[PDB]
């Protein structure tokens, strides 16, 4: 899959990306000279976890185009704008690794924060690798820099093979934590990158991030491998978290720069910790947006108090006997028994445990539709469409184009496990239908 | 309720309707000069013994309209048909007392018996009241009932209080069997009734229903009370049975034309044990059917046997415990999860009673048709047409156009309740579904 | 008239209402077997001390629906819920007779009092019949109920007569208090309820009302018979008053629980006093109401210190010479021509005597509408519609859709009496007018 | 090239394709963890021996997408089924390549053989790899695969090459069978496919395919190496022949599992004769067609017998001398000379020695068309069309859409080399133009 970004004379620049998964969506930005597929360890796991991952490679690198301009951090950046709005993602982490945490900071800086919920920086260029008068921690001198471009412009394809010595700390770890195989892959993944992009990429790596990093808005997590001998972690990782006192931060114990690889254990597992507080968080909001198109159908009272209340004991994970929670819905004065429907169906929904309970008639009753074959027909319909939505919003968007009573219907239908269709998308067939009918009183 | 049935002059033609209860319709049609609330006694019964019990006021009586215009069995009839008509009433029952047992032959006689599952004849007007040289079983010649017209017309008021006294033999049964609160009851709602439909009514008694009873198709009951001074049993009833030998036919022993109250609970125990095996007659030869077709989806050998043994004893009524039933399915090893969900669905519609039962998660996993949406389109196109169907052959043969995934899935509907057909062309789907499983096999 | 409640069936469930007079909206809510009508003594004095009366009959009862569903407290508060949401009462007065008495304190206590000015419970369920361990005050146990329900499916009509018996305390009110014709209505009334209602209706009697008292909110009158056969006043309206203390509390000497008709008298005056009590500030509110929005187009200054004090003056029942009041109005410096109009309007309205005063031609120059055809026309559109109102709120509000240029036509449309209206509407559209004008500044 | 076969979030799912040489389509699914470019020695082959080849990569292989959905039988059948369908395909034959025979079995079982010729399994997974109760012949325990899925996870690269190893038995073959580059470009090709898809493959390979093989239609062909370390010949190959004793059966000696290459030869020899053979039938049932066709417009009789006879001998290459053929047809009396024509025309095409006869007069003359250019306009259309057909079916359907005189008219055209189409094509034009002909009459 390509995204274009630009143009280059006759040609147009197509970023190659990948799409996997579903819920929050996890964008993945690789390093120097890999591609989108360098983060295969984390992918899996974080699709195991329960995230939409979204990986892409940098123009000049794996499968995107290989142009001879726009190599610096504003342009990255712009790259990954167009990337974020062509998907159209809200709520997103973005995760950068080595070269990528300098797109994370640029990013956010420059863009802001509306569509991201959290930031990860993994073997960080940050803050300013550029030694001198004003930068002391600066990790080497300019015409350090000016070797490497040099070097790469020699041979490039022997280049490589130095490179990923130190890259992955081969010494201690090839045989042990990396495999020859898996060194091979990488070698060929470099060389098939573009010769230009290769050479031009090492400039932009002591670009200065300082002021940068007082812009990031949202929680953040920094990660550097202690044995890192391409990006010494005291001129990093450790001086950046002074910038950042407010980032979480943890060491990873003689990890090398390829920690992804070597290490990636303890990668996914403060990865996974950090992205589930925030998948919790995520949770929250939409549970109290949930919440609020549900509660918007019942009448004010002591009642719609006890409703608050549960749905919020539910949704923090608290309340849990379904079979109890259902009877009291039922024996409920005044409330319509479609709201009784609703809430029946939300409930057996967001209650973890819905243990070996039967459906209910009474949500059955409230949601099937009197039977009328032209409302089920458009109920039918919504759910063909419904089953191609991933999203919450994109759910309740195609859901309010139909009527209360074919909502109603195609809620039934999902309840009766007549059709399937995702958690989230459910919520936003609900919540459209919520909508609807709190539009009507 | 009213039900629209023609127009007189600037003025439309409107029958009041009453409408109670769930399960099988059973429509009473009342005697002169009452209305379809002299029924009570019986609703009451029906509706404790689980019927849908729907009566109409006959044009000129109770709340219905009072034109001047069509007082005469074919009007009487069309307007009956109108109502079943408008109501879309399938597998009914019709109960006539007194004139209202002229309505159920004419309407029987010309319309047919597609609708109608079995009729009743209470203290009827059958087959011929007028005393001529061809009818000598006549219960009067002509001039008497001129007679009772010209009565009538003289003080209608009046004359209601004679007629009660012969209608209820109050000579013998007030302060007994009637009351004088019960009898003032039935005047007031006589002397409600339209002056020009009272009159013109006595008119219609002679109407020559002999044509009429062979057309009788369906099984029919008789009943009449040997103390009719009204409509004299030896004129009536016993000329009536010769004429249908086939009807079930019931004397009550001293009982008046106006039993229904006196004699309620004779009225009511013949009537409910008719109204019982009827159902379960017509049952069990639909049982009988369908256990073939339903037996060609299961493997022979010892299993098979069981299945068979359980389906004959729920046939044959032995009320079963369906939750055990279910279960036994359930644990069946060797079963295919689909037979597992036929049967599932053949023994809840079967079993006399489900006792609250919550639908079964086995059962709706099995006949889900995938989660398809295609299957599911095709399945709610089916429903459209099976609901138009009354009986088990027009409704296999429609079936039987379907795909086994798309009849599946429309089992499916019906058991999780998300639509609703009748039993006799459930079992028409149910069989279409076991034809092609078992052909593909 | 009829308001629909629900569905049965085919059939909807309608309740026969009636709406009669103007001012201050008194809703009446019958006993058992009885109907709206049965409050005609009290309507009549009602209507003749400016009260808008509005009776239903509940379900099952007099000229509403007969279904065989919904016999319960949580229904019939739901259907009254229906009532005074389908007529958009405001500030109205809820008066419950016998079981009417039951509704009254579900309905505040479900629904809560946002529409309700003051209620009133005569002969009173209050608080619980049903006599337990943990309600020893109770009046019958369970056994009594059972009996009571027995009977009537017996031979409701034989019942009714023993039932009017102690319900009047004919023994002793017979061709004294009632007439022997007033007793035939009653039970003619109650022969024409539904068979199923009567029936189901001794069952809601011992419904539990303990937790609804404290929720009553608003003023409260408890009216009792200390000769109440029906509802022994002893576990009914004085356990009721100490559960209510803040009640204002009437015991009727010797009156049965029919006291409706025998001690309308004493019924009449002790509802007028303190229903006169709550329409003398529901009058108050009005002028005040009127008064705000009147003064809100005048500039602040000793000016709108004399008219305010002149508005109050006439409000407060001073009959001002109008014509004296018109010319101060016409030669006061400052004040703008159209203000002038809608004060010169507001006074002719209120003012006791006009004395046969012409119409002043400074106010009908200030509310012509600029003799604009355009404006004239929708202040004819506005006027037809204002014909159809009956409350200032809703004059008010289908006022504020027209501009301020078509509304001050209106007013000169009513004030020239081309138009009529009410005068409650009148202050309405004045009001709108004003705000409208207040607006603009 | 692509072809798109579904969708995974915000992307597309395209499988990539070839498609090479002309005559029939032959259809290479290949195995694991390669690509339809594994079956290059073979393309060659076929290329040369004159088919159509088309290959396709797997969903997560080669240059397909690599989503981390839709790895089963099912949707790999399905995935075969658009390819088939989107390319027109007809008269194909299917050739599968250890997983790839997989797609053969499931694909024929469900959508059944109507665009298939014949099938052909090469180093097969059928019947059933999963050793169980009730397949004893499995080859290996559920927790043996379990095994493999975890070895792919933990590191794939590492385990490519110890599969290569008994892929290719390398201990044998390598210097000898197999170059060490080519196994180079065999890990490289494995690295390239999806890190999911990978470790989600060995998932599917103990599929149940006891079911599909009884609906094996079409001629079929079973080829495997006895030296085969990766799929036993013995739980495979030989297991299934009994399944499909119908099926030609080829065992390579001491051929290893990647026998299409290391064994090319002995596999290309015994595709290409089975190919040919299959080619043979395929012409014997067009023979058999097109015999039909023509013989259904000559009228009965003995000269209808001759001319099938002589038809069936040149159809099964007995009869070849086309000069006395011709003459024979030019002096039969009775014959029309437009049938002369068709039945000159049909000889000169399907006799193999035409030698060096020139064309013959009579049959220009017949077929020709009088000389109307409006009919030879539409020869020349046809033609065109024609000329891009490569389908028996394709051309007959297209011809069907023309008159019987130009038809005529375009089979002059071709007969006297003024335009040039394939036999097969040639073969459609001639049975269209005969059953217009024949409907005629």
């Amino acid at each position: 899959p390509f995204i274009t970004v630009g143009q280059e004379n006759s040609t147009s620049i197509d970023l190659y990306y990948e799409d996997h998964g579903t819920g929050t969506p996890v964008v993945l930005i690789h390093g120097f000279p890999l591609s989108g597929h360098s983060w295969e360890r984390q992918s899996a796991a974080l699709l195991d976890a329960g995230a939409r991952v979204i990986t892409y490679d940098r123009r000049g690198f794996g499968q995107s185009s290989q142009p001879t301009t726009g190599y610096d951090y504003d342009t990255f950046a712009a790259d990954l704008n167009t990337v974020l709005e062509t998907l159209d993602l809200q709520d997103a982490v973005l995760v950068g690794f080595s070269m990528g945490t300098g797109e994370v900071a640029r990013y956010v800086s420059s863009y802001g924060t509306a569509r991201i919920a959290a930031v990860a920086f993994l073997a960080s260029l940050e803050p300013f690798l550029l030694k001198t008068d004003d930068n002391p921690d600066g990790a080497a001198p300019q015409e350090f820099f000016d070797g490497i471009v040099a070097a790469v412009k020699a041979d490039r394809y022997a280049f490589y093979t130095g490179f990923f010595n130190d890259f992955y700390n081969l010494d201690e770890n090839l045989g042990t934590r990396i495999s020859e195989e898996a060194v091979r892959n990488s070698w060929n993944t470099a060389a098939s990158g573009g010769f230009f992009a290769a050479a031009a990429a090492p400039t932009t790596w002591y670009t200065d991030f300082r002021a940068d990093i007082p812009r990031i808005d949202v929680p953040a997590l920094i990660l550097h491998g202690t044995g890192d001998r391409t990006l010494p972690i005291e001129n990093t990782a450790r001086v950046f978290h002074k910038a950042l006192p407010s980032a979480e931060y943890v060491e990873v114990e003689g990890a090398p720069h390829g920690l992804l690889w070597t290490h990636a254990e303890e990668v996914n597992t403060a990865l996974l910790a950090f992205l589930a507080k925030a998948q919790e968080a995520q949770k929250q909001k939409l549970l109290t947006e949930v919440e609020t198109y549900v509660l918007s159908i019942i009448p004010s009272g002591p009642l719609k108090a006890e409703i608050a209340q549960r749905l919020e004991d539910v949704f923090a994970g608290k309340n849990t006997d379904l079979e109890v929670l259902m009877e009291w819905l039922k024996t409920r004065p005044i409330l319509s028994p479609l709201t009784k429907g609703i809430l029946g169906f939300v409930f057996t929904l967001t209650v973890p445990s819905e243990r070996g309970l039967q459906r209910r008639r009474f949500v059955q009753n409230a949601l099937n539709g009197n039977g009328d074959p032209n409302n089920m027909d458009k109920a039918v319909k919504l759910y063909r469409k419904l089953k191609r939505e991933i999203t919450f919003h994109g759910a309740k968007e195609i859901s309010l184009s139909y009527s209360a009573g074919a909502l109603a219907s195609c809620m039934g239908l999902i309840y009766n496990r007549m059709g399937a269709v995702t958690t989230e998308v459910a919520f936003g067939l609900v919540c459209a239908t919520c909508e609807q009918i709190a539009d009507s009183q």
